[PDB]
């Protein structure tokens, strides 16, 4: 489907147990690479395969698009299509990860799309998936359920009333972190071209899975998606999946105390 980059991967002949599809401007090579270095090192987690991927779209930079051309040859882990890749394009990158799900990948039974600024703890969102029994038409994460459309001119997720002109949004999760079955990509790429277009992409997908009728469920009786952030522990980070504002040396400093205290109890 028109895709310019694509990961060197066979779902078919070994189907991800959970597939990571992070999104990332082409100058966030630091944030990639302290990725690849922690929670999207491609691995086992109780037997059950990790996968790994980066949603990139275009830029007009020439430096840029060769650099990226350069990390792809080098990692083989970017997914990318020719479109400009701005803020308010997200939408369309998120719906490229869906595409390429729905296209490559449709034997991977959960998918999360992540941000870039983020701690991700795969075992424990592995342990939980493991223990939902939800295989089919499952999604979950940091539920928005009473959200209103932010119409201050100068907010980054400021709509005007021509782009959205209701009072409230769907039910829709943080875009931070959403986790889903496999088979949801291919339902939202089928309705996307007939749900009306908004330039958030976690509303988007919202008013997708809302005329799919699937219903938003959490994903453990506790909290686990936190996109206002946490005050950091090694014993707190152990049983939570997502954490947002995250910057590279703070993800690995994170990923090092894990590791350093791999082995100690938690109360
Ligand atoms: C992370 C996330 O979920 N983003 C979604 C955004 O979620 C925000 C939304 O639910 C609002 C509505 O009450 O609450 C939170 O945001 C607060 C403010 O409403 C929001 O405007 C503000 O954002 C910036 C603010 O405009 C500036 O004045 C400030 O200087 O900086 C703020 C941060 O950049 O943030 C506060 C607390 O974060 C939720 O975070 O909602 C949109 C839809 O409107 C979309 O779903 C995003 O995914
Ligand atoms: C999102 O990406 C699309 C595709 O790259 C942009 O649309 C193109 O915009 C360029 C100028 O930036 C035009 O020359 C093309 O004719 C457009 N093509 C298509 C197919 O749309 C779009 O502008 C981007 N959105 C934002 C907000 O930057
Ligand atoms: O052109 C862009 C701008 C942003 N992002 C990604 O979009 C996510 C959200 O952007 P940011 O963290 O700046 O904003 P937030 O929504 O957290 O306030 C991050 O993964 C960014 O790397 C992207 O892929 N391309
Ligand atoms: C998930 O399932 C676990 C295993 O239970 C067995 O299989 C499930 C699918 C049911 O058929 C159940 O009757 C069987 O005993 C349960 O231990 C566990 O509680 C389940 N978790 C949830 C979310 O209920
Ligand atoms: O495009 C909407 C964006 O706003 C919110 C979230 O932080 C991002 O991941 C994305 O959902
Ligand atoms: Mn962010």
């Amino acid at each position: 489907g028109n895709f310019l980059k694509l990961p060197d991967t066979d779902c078919r002949q070994t189907p991800p147990f959970l597939v990571l599809l992070v999104t990332s401007s082409h100058k966030q090579l630091a944030e990639r690479m302290a990725i690849r270095q922690t929670w999207g090192k491609e691995r086992m987690v109780k037997g059950k395969q990790l996968k790994t991927f980066f949603l990139l779209g275009t830029t007009s930079s020439a430096a840029e698009t060769k650099e990226v051309d350069q990390e792809s040859q080098r990692h083989g882990d970017i997914i990318q299509k020719d479109f400009l890749d701005v803020y308010y394009n997200l939408t369309l990158k998120t719906m490229m990860g869906i595409e390429w799900v729905h296209r490559f990948c449709p034997q991977a039974a959960f998918v999360m799309k992540t941000d870039s600024d983020m701690f991700i703890n795969v075992d424990y969102l592995t342990e939980l998936l493991l223990k939902k029994n939800r295989t089919t038409r499952f999604f979950t994460g940091f539920l928005k359920l009473n959200e209103f459309p932010i119409r201050q001119p100068f907010s980054k997720w400021f709509v005007s009333k021509s782009e959205y002109p209701w009072d409230r949004y769907p039910p829709f999760c943080s875009g931070t972190g959403y986790v889903f079955s496999g088979d949801v990509a291919s339902q939202v790429y089928n309705v996307s071209k007939s749900v009306p277009y908004i330039k958030l992409e976690d509303v988007f997908v919202g008013l997708c899975l809302e005329r799919l009728n699937i219903r938003l469920e959490e994903l453990h009786s506790q909290p686990t998606f936190f996109p206002g952030g946490l005050r950091f522990s090694v014993c707190l980070f152990r049983r939570i999946v997502a954490c947002h504002f995250i910057k590279p040396r703070t993800l690995l400093d994170y990923w090092q105390a894990l590791e350093n205290s791999r082995g100690e109890d938690c109360p």
